[PDB]
RNA sequence: UUGAUGUCACGGAACAGGAACUUGAACAACAUCGUUAC
């Protein structure tokens, strides 16, 4: 859990509503550095949460 | 022609059963072709 010099938070993989989300995970997410992804209204984030997306941060277009 | 905080589809052998088989001495003798004459 060390990209270049910063640590990485375990990320959040649990929403509240389930009307969207055509499918859910059944995979047993890989674990490292037991901590908490606490801040929901933050100002800085762990690089994994900058890859997740918490208008768009990183946008993937169609191929 | 997708929408985002959540995709084990490399998560799944086009697989499993059905005799190209059955019947047959490489052997042998009587003709062929039509009209002539009162």
């Amino acid at each position: 859990g060390k990209i270049s010099e910063k640590t990485c938070c375990p990320g959040k993989f649990d929403t509240e509503d389930k009307d969207r989300l055509l499918q859910l995970r059944q995979r047993s997410t890989l674990r490292w550095t037991d901590k908490n992804p606490c801040p929901d209204n933050a100002e800085t984030y762990c690089p994994f949460c900058e890859l997740l997306g918490r208008r768009f941060r990183i946008h993937f277009g169609n191929l």
